[PDB]
């Protein structure tokens, strides 16, 4: 599965379904320019035990929050919407997702 095709209402708050499958972490990232040899931008960063979104002066107010993670939904200017899979027992053995919207 590189892809994920999810429905939600335009420009409202969604929490994305995560594809990624049992026993494999989560992270979600923009690719930047959707291009892969571009860099992923992290979204969400721990602080004391709890997960908030980064505070980019750039992304605006895309990442509604990431307890859980919710966008507003509509694909991300600056990039695609990446979630990086990362089997449990071996970090340099992921898959990266793609996330794209369908509308209500
Ligand atoms: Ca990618
Ligand atoms: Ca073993």
């Amino acid at each position: 599965q590189e892809c994920s095709l999810q429905s939600c209402t335009q420009h409202q708050p969604y929490v994305v379904d995560d594809p990624c499958p049992i026993h494999f972490y989560s992270k979600w990232y923009i690719r930047v320019g959707a291009r892969k040899s571009a860099p992923l931008i992290e979204l969400c960063v721990d602080e004391a035990g709890s997960k908030s979104p980064i505070q980019y002066i750039d992304i605006g107010n895309y990442t509604v929050s990431c307890s859980p993670f919710t966008i507003n939904c509509q694909e991300p200017k600056l990039g695609s919407l990446v979630v990086r899979c990362s089997f449990y027992e071996d970090f340099l053995e992921y898959h990266d997702v793609r996330v794209v919207l369908d509308f209500i």
